[PDB]
């Protein structure tokens, strides 16, 4: 109920259940399940975490894909599907999405600078205050 609260489980559950109506899905617990778990082979990073968490994945976790399939094909709201989500398994809202910067901003993070030239993949080799390196690329 609070804000940037399962971040990861209302985004990724909520272009499931968009995805379901643009390609017309009979929204039917087996039906759901079934194309909640082809719909997780795509996942990567924290998404995929969550996969794991929910039981979508292969080599079945446990029946906790039910907490997510049933309520979805009565059209509860899919907030409080995390929401009720979070008794179940922890560890399902602690995933919340990784930020990018722009940057449009000045002397950042000192250790900060180090991800932001590790995203565009490149060494910044034995450096000690190295913002040379990323106003120069």
């Amino acid at each position: 109920l609070r804000p940037g609260d399962c971040e990861v489980c209302i985004s990724y559950l909520g272009r499931f259940y968009q995805d379901l109506k643009d390609r017309d899905v009979t929204f039917s617990p087996a039906t759901i399940e079934n194309e909640l778990i082809k719909f997780c082979r795509e996942a990567r990073g924290k998404e995929n975490r969550l996969c794991y968490y929910i039981g979508a994945t292969d080599d079945a976790a446990t029946k906790i894909i039910n907490e997510v399939s049933k309520p979805l094909a009565h059209h509860i709201p899919v907030e409080k599907i995390c929401e009720k989500l979070k008794k179940k398994d922890s560890q399902i809202c602690e995933l919340k999405y990784d930020k990018q910067i722009d940057l449009s901003t000045v002397d950042l993070k000192k250790l900060r600078v180090k991800e932001l030239k590790k995203i565009l993949d490149d060494w910044g080799e034995t450096c000690k205050g190295c913002a040379e390196k990323s106003d120069y690329i």
